[PDB]
């Protein structure tokens, strides 16, 4: 289901539910001792050593290895369907989820974040932290927990589409 | 301001704002795969490597060593009380914010969450990968990053108390 489009359909089906962005989780290389708000790399499928590598040469004093989750950011009709839909997120993986404003048009503004994550230092302070064995080990585990956090979308979606309030 | 105590009683000052539960941010040590959900170890000060050493020698399979900074549950009376809360959190550094339930007395359930971690492989599949060098730098960014994610609760508790709308 590449670019998660059969999940989206899925999702927007519901006559009270419309998508606005969605992000099917990523991998990214981001530079700066802060991590959480730039992008030195990024990539929505499995990293390679290669990849990985292009970037350790071009010499950033701090760099993170970052995996993010899915994350959905939706227009709801009327606080039953926003409720039911929190509740199926939090029961598919995305425990940090809720209403974030109201539209001017008053539907529920919600965002949807999975709780999948790991955000490790790779360079500090214009130093490598990580051995060639660990970062192997570090890849291994970004790019699984890409792929794994994928399947509580899918299943989500799976519940969406069953959400009679919507 | 020991257990945000100061923090605390600002943030409730407000007539249409009352904390649940609240933590002042911590630094973990988590063992198994996932670290999003047990713990191993936990402490709302900086760490030393003293008090990591020890878990390492614990012999974990999986050792995650994770920072996270505050978090708050409110109940809010009110949207308009809430949207100047939430639109105040995300001033402060606290990007995770919004409502996630509404209680059966229909107060909004509000989650107030710090923007700032750092979730770090110590140990994977039996397997430090963490060497000296590198354990000091990253205990050194853990202890920063919970002292400095606290300076965001501050501001944001002095914000509170000028919310007009609550």
């Amino acid at each position: 289901d590449p670019g998660a489009e059969k999940v989206l359909a899925r999702i927007n089906r519901p006559s009270k539910i419309v998508s606005t962005s969605s992000c099917t989780g990523r991998i990214t290389l981001i530079e700066g001792e802060a991590h959480w708000l730039r992008v030195a790399y990024k990539t929505h499928h499995p990293i390679s050593r290669s990849e990985v590598e292009r970037v350790l040469r071009r010499g950033f004093t701090n760099l993170w290895l970052k995996v993010t989750g899915p994350i959905l950011h939706l227009r709801v009709e009327g606080w039953q369907c926003a409720k039911s839909l929190l509740e199926a997120a939090r029961r598919n993986g995305f425990k940090h989820s809720g209403v974030i404003s109201i539209a001017e048009d008053s539907r529920l503004v919600i965002e949807i974040m999975s709780s999948q994550s790991m955000s490790v230092p790779l360079v500090m302070e214009g130093a490598r932290i990580v051995g060639d064995d660990a970062l192997d080990m570090l890849i291994e585990k970004a790019n699984t927990i890409l792929v794994e956090s994928r399947i509580g979308l899918d299943t989500f979606s799976r519940e969406v589409e069953e959400l009679v309030e919507c």
